[PDB]
This record gives C-alpha cells, sequence and structure tokens, in this order.
C-alpha cells in the first residue's frame, strides 16, 4: 500500500542498514534453481546460509560447484537467507588496503555547506555493490543522522576510474536485483554522498 507523512519505512530502513551483517570468506557455494529463482547454499562453522543470486551471477556461477567465494551476508529471513553479495576471493597478495577512495559527504547547513571526508578502505579485488551500499549507509546512520529525518533526494554516488558511476538512492532499500552487481575494488575512484 501507499503511505504519506509516515516514518515507518525510513525507520525500517534504519533498522535494516544498522543491523548485523557478516562475511563468509573463501567458501564454496553449491548452485541450484527452483521456481525461476537461483540460489547458492553454503556451509561454514556448521552453519548454513542460502543466497539468492541475480544479474550476471546467474550465468557466472552457472556450474553446480563454485569454490573460492567471499559472501557479504545480510539476513532477510531465516538457515539464514540473504540476497546476492557474492564475489570471487582475492587471488593477489596485499599487505593491507588495495584502494583507499575518498568518501565525501556534503550537507547544506543554513547559509553554508558541511563537508566530511574519510577514506573507505577497500581490501577486496571484487566488491559487491551490496556491501558498499550497506557499509556506506551504515556509516551515514551512525555519524550523520541518516533516517532520523526524511532522506528525500539524498544519494550515494560511486565514481569509477573510467568515469562511469553507480547511484544508491537513499529514500529506498537497494533493489534486490542489484545486489549481485559486482565491481573491481581497485577501480573505485571516489564516492560522494549528498544528504539532508
Amino acid at each position: 500500500a501507499k503511505y504519506e507523512n509516515v516514518t515507518k519505512d525510513i525507520f525500517d530502513l534504519r533498522d535494516y542498514y544498522s543491523g548485523a551483517s557478516k562475511e563468509l570468506k573463501n567458501v564454496t557455494g553449491y548452485r541450484y534453481s527452483k521456481g525461476g529463482k537461483h540460489y547458492l547454499i553454503f556451509d561454514k562453522h556448521q552453519k548454513f546460509t542460502r543466497i539468492q543470486i541475480f544479474g550476471k551471477d546467474i550465468e557466472r556461477l552457472k556450474t553446480r560447484k563454485n569454490p573460492g567465494l567471499d559472501i557479504f551476508v545480510v539476513k532477510e529471513a531465516e538457515t539464514v537467507f540473504s540476497y546476492g553479495g557474492v564475489t570471487k576471493k582475492n587471488q593477489g597478495a596485499y599487505y593491507d588496503y588495495l584502494n583507499a577512495p575518498k568518501f565525501v559527504i556534503k550537507k547544506e547547513v543554513d547559509a553554508g555547506v558541511y563537508t566530511h571526508v574519510k577514506r573507505h578502505y577497500i581490501y577486496k579485488e571484487e566488491v559487491s555493490l551490496k556491501e558498499l551500499d550497506f557499509k556506506l549507509r551504515q556509516y551515514l546512520i551512525q555519524n550523520f543522522d541518516l533516517y532520523k529525518k526524511f532522506p528525500k533526494d539524498s544519494k550515494i554516488k560511486v565514481i569509477m576510474k573510467d568515469g562511469g558511476y553507480y547511484t544508491f538512492e537513499l529514500n529506498k532499500k537497494l533493489q534486490p536485483h542489484r545486489m549481485s552487481d559486482v565491481i573491481d575494488g581497485r577501480n573505485i575512484e571516489k564516492m560522494e554522498a549528498n544528504i539532508r
């Protein structure tokens, strides 16, 4: 249903993005499809996690067996269920971070502009838009009152080194069909957030 002048949805977004998340490192995912949907089931520490995959994941992880994967898990329901967040584990060696793009936050404040700049350290060759979106909103909720007020047109913009960019509209949850989108962590040039 459609609602007006209510904060239930933004508070729900706040609870989601400020909630728990977990990363499953170097795990093997077993693929299968059911009813038009595609999943990957994992096991680690005697715990089972089922991941629904979308986009390029459908064909990329076509084979039944899929080793060497890193998974960014956010419980949607519960065997815990989560959407996308699948990436190939690092193949190279890195002492620490492999990229340190600036995350620039700007906010209109009365007669001026407030700016906050931090480095969003990247440690993976492959990073899902899911993880970036979740961690970045997590940071905004914790430090910049995201969802304490209506976000309206607030957005996060992930700028790539080739000039292309991705956008995360903060007034709604990241679309499930986009949670399988992956990028090379080394190709992130900078990130920006324009908030209320």
